[PDB]
């Protein structure tokens, strides 16, 4: 009786037609996923939204819990595990650091960097792939950068990063040995920047105080880490998917070659309509019996709140499935909403900004170089992405 979840295919980025339907006749239903419990899914924007925001729906029980998932092992804790007062304590001292003037400060940076990372490319000539090339190096670049990692040390941050996503084909002991690499490396950085402290995030957040309270040793150095792994994959698969549309969608190129003014608001909507997740992860759960829609949901139960589906309903967003660029109001849940709203938002929204602006700017007639059917999709089961993109300009 529970649906068997999730009901994306991951070979592409079409959204189920099941969402839709149950939107429609079981806006709150059962699933059954490949590991874990059975959960509540919760599918209309005005519900995901209520989930999301309202205090009866909690995360702290992930960390002992076996949670509805796609994957055997599971990855705890980060301050998505947490719930106030102990995640408003840490995302306050946090947020007082990251700020978005000093996302904004670092446009000029990410697209100095999305220009070297063309001329890589172009230094190889056609094709090229855009994924191994391109998206999976921008972001941890640009982690590197807001952090304060030293520039000589990009290339070796870089590759003890690349094995912590989902799609790295290493032995356990190789992304253990990768782990401890970036810790100890962190973990220095840190103490450096606390007895001689910089411009960078790392020295803000050492210096970080919140009437009195600052971030421990352990709390910064999980901190740095988390936003390592919460900024890198995600952008990433975003930054593959987002021109993976341009190079598909010839209207969609067009409008951003014409009016290049435009790529803010395209990405808002790109960020919308994409359901970037397989499924929904993290789980919400109640702390007490509540009522959606008629059905309770009894208190300890898991309940999936599907931002990919809430950003489709035809209830909140006219002609939901049609990409407008220009799309307005555009109220999407694509960065999350409630306590936990994704941190890393106004420097996601710099890094695909400018991830399409430079891209646009250097090589305005990128096209796939091998036929769309062709294209080798991730199974990696959390995010929906290309393996690889090859491109032609
Ligand atoms: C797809 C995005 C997530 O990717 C992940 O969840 C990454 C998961 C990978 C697949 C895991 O690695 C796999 O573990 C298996 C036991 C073996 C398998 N191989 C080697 C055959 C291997 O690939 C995990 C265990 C990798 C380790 C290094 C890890 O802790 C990765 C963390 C990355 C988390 C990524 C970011 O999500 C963040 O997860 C935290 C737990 C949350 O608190 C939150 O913010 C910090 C969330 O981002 C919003
Ligand atoms: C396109 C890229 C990104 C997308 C689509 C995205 C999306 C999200 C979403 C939906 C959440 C909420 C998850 C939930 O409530 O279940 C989230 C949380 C989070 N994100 Fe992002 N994100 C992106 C990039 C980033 C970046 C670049 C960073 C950091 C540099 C970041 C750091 C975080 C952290 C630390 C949290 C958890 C916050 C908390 O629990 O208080 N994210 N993100």
């Amino acid at each position: 009786e529970p649906r068997a979840y999730p009901f994306n295919d991951v070979h592409g980025l079409t959204l189920a037609g099941r969402y839709g339907e149950l939107q429609e006749t079981e806006p709150v239903s059962r699933v059954r996923p490949p590991y874990g419990e059975e959960a509540w899914l919760v599918t209309r924007y005005e519900d995901v939204r209520a989930v999301l925001g309202d205090g009866r729906f909690v995360r702290g029980p992930s960390m002992t819990r076996d949670e509805p998932r796609t994957r055997p092992e599971m990855v705890k804790g980060g301050l998505l595990s947490m719930d106030p007062p102990e995640h408003s304590r840490l995302r306050r001292l946090v947020v007082k650091a990251f700020t978005a003037r000093r996302a904004e400060s670092l446009r000029p940076r990410a697209r100095e960097i999305a220009h070297e990372l063309v001329d890589q490319m172009a230094a190889t000539g056609q094709p090229a792939d855009l994924v191994a090339m391109f998206a999976r190096q921008l972001p941890v670049r640009v982690i590197c950068e807001l952090l304060g990692v030293p520039s000589a040390d990009h290339d070796r941050f870089t590759r003890w990063s690349g094995a912590f996503l989902s799609t790295a084909e290493v032995t356990a002991e190789e992304m253990q040995e990768a782990a401890e690499q970036a810790y100890a490396y962190m973990g220095d950085l840190i103490d450096r920047r606390r007895k001689e402290p910089t411009d960078d995030l790392v020295s803000a957040l050492v210096q970080a105080r919140d009437q009195q309270d600052s971030l421990s040793e352990q709390e910064l150095l999980d901190l740095a880490i988390g936003l390592l792994v919460a900024g890198y994959e995600s952008t990433t698969t975003q930054i593959a998917d987002f021109v993976y549309l341009l190079m598909t969608r010839p209207e969609l190129r067009r409008q951003l070659l014409d009016r290049p003014e435009l790529i803010p608001s395209a990405v808002e909507e790109l960020t919308r309509w994409v359901p970037l997740g397989v499924g929904t992860a993290f789980p919400r759960y109640a702390v007490e019996d509540v009522t959606l829609r008629g059905v309770t949901i009894r208190a300890g139960e898991p309940v999936l709140a599907s931002t990919g589906a809430a950003n489709r309903d035809q209830a909140q967003f006219p002609d939901a499935d049609r990409i407008d660029v220009d799309r307005t109001p555009n109220q999407h849940l694509g960065f999350g909403h409630g306590v936990h709203h994704c941190l890393g938002a106004p420097l996601a929204r710099v890094e695909l900004q400018v991830a399409l602006e430079v891209l646009l700017q250097r090589l305005p007639g990128i096209r796939l170089g091998i036929p769309e059917t062709q294209l080798r999709w991730s199974e990696g089961m959390l995010l929906r992405g290309p393996l690889e993109l090859p491109v032609v300009w």
